[PDB]
């Protein structure tokens, strides 16, 4: 629908009118302004839904309801003028590009074309693609360097770019405080300053100083900080819905992603308990709901006019498999739909993340609950973010290249060796005087019992050992234990409660470790209990998400392992239970402390 104007213009013609409307005008700034004229009450209800879509398998839009997904994409982008999703799962990077410029030509169909913005979770870790794979973002904050940050943001924003993911649900720059909180894996440790720092890369690296083609507008969650969630439990459950603050650090970050001009802003679904801020009681309700938060705090006492889409799913229940989702509508429980989104609008958000309701919305404004000027600020806000990211004028991404440029080997290359160097030394003990680690590239050919790990990934070095027997040292990888739960929706998927090791695991180890060195790795997805292991373990390590063949590169010394904890590990589960779970690493006597790690040779 590229046109030439009379005045000479190039220019998309995105209402059909042939002509060349202002806001269709990539001369101008004010076509927001020209746009927010033009637009139905229903295009504008349009605009504050975000929900999941899904890539069809060959490139295809979706037609029909998918895992997640429940509506047709014409449904959701013509029937509902919808144009914000977060995208799932990608195949192959052709794919992805071939799928996006499909949804963003039927998304021209609409009255006025306003082209759609796909968003996405972090997908770069390698513990759960196309894309060039990571340790989890606290393996970044391991090696505690703010260049391998600038150098993520870079290297995901050229993949995210050439697909047409043009909007990130991240940075995560929660504060770790909490060591049972079960998505410690995704922050950037629990130092307010250091994270801040992070942060300023992570957003200047992901955006730019300035928004254009080649940026992802990031979306900074969870405001104004989702790590200190009562005895560890999380806020995605209901009986994990509180944040405490017994220790009075964790906004911190977000002034400085509101500095940075952070494009969109995530409140967590946390209940703030117990609250008090400068002699103000804060009312305890889930942060989109929070009048106090969106509006007292970070609109005003921090001045921030981007845009604010809730976490998922605030406003309806659902029945995904045939038992029920409940909307994390914390302190709000009793409220419709309607009443919930009312109130979500009334706390000053702009977007109903995981929600499609539109006629809700549609409802609140002929009802007389909301008014149309109320709706064009946050209009003003969603359509900005598409502007400044150059969505309107060309939203369209090259197959060819995109296929080259996601997973390149350059990148894959950076991610492998964060893998392998944020790989943190705990414990090396000495055998006859050489350390356990490095262990022998050279040397001997060597029998290896491995445990979590593929026996591929000794493929050329090593002979795998049928057990510790016939072995001249055991590798077992471990996950941080946790209580394995499955009352609830999604329970199976979190990792929460307690951070011991169940003690026949344990003398599991213990009888290996009798028989052959013994080294564990334990993926730190958070700090487990490392005491019982510390008599008998040949080496300790932690990684934060790495693939066999990396943790083995740091083990070898291949890729040295350069990581430092980012978080305390706490000697005892009654150490954890006596802290605080706002104040960072403030367990007594950790058996392993904060920046903790040890260089091999």
């Amino acid at each position: 629908t590229l046109l030439t104007a009379p005045d000479g213009t190039r220019f998309r013609d995105l209402d059909g009118d042939g002509v060349m409307a202002p806001y269709e005008d990539p001369r101008l700034s004010e076509r927001t302004a020209d746009l927010v004229g033009r637009l139905s009450l229903a295009e504008k209800a349009g605009l504050m839904f975000q929900t999941v879509i899904e890539v069809g398998a060959d490139g295809e839009l979706k037609e029909e309801p998918g895992a997640i997904s429940k509506s047709g994409t014409t449904e959701v982008v013509v029937g509902k003028a919808m144009n914000h999703f977060n995208v799932h799962e990608i195949r192959t990077a052709r794919q992805a590009a071939r799928w996006s410029n499909r949804l963003q030509e039927l998304a021209e169909s609409t009255p006025h074309g306003i082209p759609v913005t796909v968003s996405t979770d972090p997908r770069h870790a390698f513990v759960e693609g196309p894309f060039s794979q990571w340790p989890e973002a606290l393996g970044l904050a391991a090696l505690d360097d703010v260049d391998a940050i600038r150098a993520f943001a870079d290297a995901a924003r050229q993949e995210y770019v050439a697909v047409g993911i043009r909007a990130a649900l991240h940075p995560q720059i929660d504060l770790a405080t909490e060591p049972r909180w079960g998505r410690q894996a995704q922050t950037l440790g629990h130092d307010a300053d250091r994270v801040a720092e992070f942060t300023a890369a992570y957003l200047q690296g992901f955006q730019g100083d300035e928004l254009g083609s080649a940026s992802v507008a990031c979306t900074t969650k969870h405001f104004p900080g989702g790590g200190p969630q009562k005895d560890g439990e999380d806020a995605h459950f209901p009986y994990g819905r509180e944040q405490v603050y017994p220790g009075g650090y964790h906004l911190r970050p977000f002034r400085e992603a509101i500095e940075r001009g952070t494009a969109a802003m995530m409140p967590y679904y946390g209940m703030p308990e117990g609250l008090v801020r400068d002699g103000e009681a804060i009312e305890p309700v889930g942060f989109g709901f929070n009048r106090q938060v969106i509006t007292g705090l970070l609109r005003e006492e921090l001045g921030y006019d981007g845009v604010v889409v809730t976490d998922w799913e605030l406003v309806n229940d659902n029945h995904v498999g045939d038992q029920v989702l409940p909307a994390r509508a914390w302190g709000v429980e009793e409220l419709t739909p309607h009443e919930r989104m009312e109130r979500i609008i009334e706390a000053g958000c702009d977007q109903f993340g995981g929600e499609e309701c539109v006629d809700v919305l549609l409802d609140l404004v002929a009802s007389g609950r909301v008014s149309e000027a109320r709706i064009d600020e946050s209009v003003r806000r969603l359509l900005l973010v598409k502007f400044r990211l150059g969505l309107f004028d060309d939203p369209y991404v090259d197959e060819d290249a995109a296929e080259r440029i996601v997973g390149r080997a350059d990148l894959r290359e950076l991610g492998f060796r964060a893998q392998a160097a944020s790989v943190t030394v705990l414990e090396n003990r000495e055998r006859d005087g050489r350390p356990t680690l490095p262990l022998p590239v050279d040397g001997p050919r060597l029998r290896v019992h491995v445990e979590g790990m593929r026996p591929e990934a000794l493929d050329g070095w090593a002979d795998p050992a049928a057990g510790p027997d016939d072995a001249d040292l055991a590798i077992v990888r471990l996950g941080a234990p946790f209580e394995p739960r499955s009352d609830l929706f999604l329970e199976a998927w979190f990792h929460q409660g307690s951070l011991e090791f169940p003690p026949g695991l344990v003398h599991r180890l213990r009888r290996i470790a009798d028989r052959c060195p013994l080294v564990v790795v334990v993926n730190l997805d958070r700090p487990a209990i490392m005491t019982p292991l510390v008599p008998f373990a040949a080496a300790l390590a932690v990684d934060y998400g790495s693939s066999d063949a990396a943790v083995l590169a740091a083990l070898t010394g291949r890729i040295a392992p350069e990581g430092r904890l980012p978080v305390e590990i706490p000697r005892s589960m009654d150490a954890v239970r006596a802290s605080r779970t706002d104040v960072p690493s403030d367990t007594e006597d950790p058996v392993y402390p904060l920046h903790h790690g040890l260089r091999i040779r």
